[PDB]
């Protein structure tokens, strides 16, 4: 019944299957229950009637997930927070967020935070000192209360409470079919809420979580040989992370043999890279959702088939989970007619009560509809029989020639290009104008002498997609796209090397 309750039950069933790895670290759930059980037993004696939300820093160590269900055990909704999260942002979450506490396994760098810091040895202890104790069943975080914290980079916080993440999980389980006792992959930092998309997930369907990090990305023949050894059958990532993956020729089915569903959700599903995949792994379903991370992770999710394939060249993002509703509002806070593009609105009981100790920010997003929350996403799209459609960010909209172009639309048309295997489009602003548009493309198997007869190509093919003024002028190929450490394409990092 209870989220901690269906989780808990696979300590009683399986206790010594294995919950999470990360290398040749890993964690039975009999470990991961009792753990959990004397971190919140040590946390309740140490705050007795307190709740502040506790920060929980680190990168892909099973005791990220122990504080996790530690902090919540006894009450307290955890913040995580990645090592690749820079100091200076570490510093004002610590400040913005009343916490009081902070646990990690490993060293902490981040210079003096206004936190009590209990890491490395001193969490070691606690799980001795306090081994077989048991927390107040009565503790455990619940209702409308705050389970988790996770920041937007911007940085605010997003409260996400129990009541929020439930309504995920269970539609996620079931929606995704997931079954249980599977391998789930797990890309995404904790301080991104894809993860819990496969966190939560394979904790209550006893999974087992396999963590793929940082420096293992770095290194693609590190990576590599551990999906090998993986055995992963859920697949949970950002389209970016699996592009990238398809780069490699062994990245198939003989590597993954077990591979039954992939999950995608953050960015645009290439219609491109959905084939790929299926060629590559004909056993699996394909899964593409949408969501911002103010509506607990995801919304909206569709079964992308080849049939899908077929009829939608821009692939659809999904339909609303039963227990919310979606709505599409244009220039005017009033509703678009089916069909038409808008401003895309998330109202249930999926979407957050809102930012942390932030009022005029929350004001301006988020909104109260017939007694529930709503919250508007700042995306661009319509929906056509409960069926919703991606557009793009209302704040990438392009305009040249008194034309507005979502930047993503054009990406999009670049992607479908022969002899374009990645891309992306780096508008290129003179001043508060836009001056010309650059493509950075990753070139696919071509036999062109010079360059320019690529530019060329493009170019023409392109022509017949979009009006000349959304063409851009300039034309960049390097080998791959990068990445930001939640695996998404590092739009900044590229205009930073293009500017310069
Ligand atoms: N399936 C999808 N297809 C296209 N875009 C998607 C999809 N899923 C999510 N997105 C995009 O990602 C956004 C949500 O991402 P997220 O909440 O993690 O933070 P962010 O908006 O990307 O960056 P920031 O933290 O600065 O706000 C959505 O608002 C949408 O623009
Ligand atoms: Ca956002």
């Amino acid at each position: 019944m209870k989220l901690l309750e269906q989780i808990e039950k696979w300590a009683a069933e399986t206790p010594d299957q294995t919950a999470f790895v990360w290398r040749d670290a890993k964690i039975t759930y009999k470990q991961l229950k009792e753990d959990s059980d004397a971190l919140a037993h040590w946390i309740s004696s140490e705050y007795p009637d307190d709740r502040s939300p506790i920060m929980v820093y680190g990168h892909m160590q099973p005791e990220m997930i122990i504080n996790f269900l530690g902090c919540v055990k006894a009450g307290h909704a955890y913040i995580p927070v990645d090592l690749s999260i820079p100091a200076d942002r570490v510093q004002r979450i610590a400040e913005n967020s009343g916490a009081k506490l902070l646990l990690s396994a490993t060293a902490v760098t981040v210079t003096d935070l206004p936190v009590r810091i209990v890491s490395e040895d001193n969490l070691k202890d606690i799980f001795f000192t306090h081994k077989g104790n048991t927390p107040n069943p009565e503790h455990a975080v619940k209702g409308d209360e705050n389970f988790y914290i996770i920041y937007t980079s911007g940085p605010k916080g997003v409260q996400i409470t129990y009541n929020c993440l439930v309504s995920f999980t269970k539609w996620a389980v079931e929606d995704f079919n997931l079954q249980t006792g599977q391998v789930f992959l797990n890309q995404a930092p904790f301080s991104f809420d894809l993860s819990v998309m496969d966190i939560y997930p394979s904790l209550v369907t006893g999974g087992t979580l396999w963590a793929i990090d940082k420096d293992m990305i770095a290194r693609p023949k590190d990576l590599f040989a551990s999906l090998e050894q993986s055995d992963i059958q859920v697949w949970t990532s950002t389209p970016s992370f699996a592009e990238m993956c398809l780069m490699e020729a062994s990245f198939s089915e003989s590597m993954l043999p077990n591979m039954k569903t992939f999950l995608f959700c953050g960015e645009v599903l290439p219609n491109e890279v959905a084939r790929k995949l299926i060629e590559r792994f004909p056993k699996a379903t394909i899964m593409n959702t949408y969501g911002p991370t103010e509506a607990t992770v995801a919304v909206t999710g569709i079964h992308v088939t080849e049939e899908v394939l077929d009829q939608y060249k821009s692939l659809p993002v999904g339909y609303c989970k039963s227990d919310c509703r979606l709505l599409i509002m244009k220039e005017d806070g009033t509703i678009a007619p089916d069909g038409e593009k808008g401003e895309i609105v998330i109202v249930g009981p999926s979407v957050s009560v809102g930012y942390l100790g932030s009022p005029e920010l929350t004001e301006k997003a988020f909104t109260m509809i017939d007694g529930e929350r709503a919250y508007k996403t700042g995306d661009a799209g319509y929906v056509e029989n409960g069926l919703l459609f991606y557009n793009g960010r209302l704040d990438f909209q392009i305009k040249l020639h008194g034309y507005r172009m979502e930047l993503e639309e054009i990406e999009h048309h670049l992607r479908a290009c022969s002899y374009v295997e990645g891309a992306v489009i780096v508008p290129i602003k003179k001043g508060e104008k836009y001056d010309y548009l650059l493509a950075v493309v990753v070139p696919g198997e071509h036999s062109f002498e010079k360059e320019f007869k690529l530019t060329s190509a493009i170019k023409k093919e392109l022509n017949e997609r979009l009006p000349n003024y959304m063409i851009p002028r300039k034309f960049m190929y390097q080998s791959s796209i990068p990445m930001t450490p939640n695996g998404k394409v590092d739009r900044k990092k590229l205009l930073s090397e293009v500017t310069a």
